């Protein structure tokens, strides 16, 4: 129908909106702490501690499959990644503080985001 194509016209247009957010909200962590999941090698454990692991690898693939059908989903997965990473995490490690300078730096780029959405309707 013409409408489903509409439709997917609209999705289309929200994930080149997000795929743009994701470029944003990575380039806060030039360390790259959060870009590939915890390896289940090198932390055995972390799924004993972890229910729902999540990255910017993983959520860029989730990302061009097209599948965020809103921001909402899309902020819970960054969510994730950071709240994942403060309670595996000691509040004086590397990892605990690049999740709060993530999660403060990203803000202003999902409030935009959150507002575009909004107002160009996807």
């Amino acid at each position: 129908s013409m409408e489903q194509v509409a439709m997917e016209l609209r999705l289309t247009e929200l994930t080149r909106l997000l795929r743009s957010v994701l470029d944003q909200l990575q380039d806060k962590d030039p360390a790259r702490i959060f870009a590939q999941p915890v390896s289940l090698k090198e932390v055995p454990d972390y799924l004993d501690h972890i229910k729902h692991p999540m990255d910017f690898a993983t959520m860029r693939k989730r990302l061009e499959a097209q599948g965020y059908k809103n921001l909402h989903e899309f902020e819970e997965d960054f969510d994730l990644i950071i709240d994942n990473c403060m309670k595996y995490n000691a509040r004086d490690t590397v990892f605990y503080r690049a999740a709060v300078r993530l999660r403060d730096q990203g803000g202003v780029v999902l409030r935009q985001a959150r507002r575009e959405v909004d107002s160009i309707g996807l």
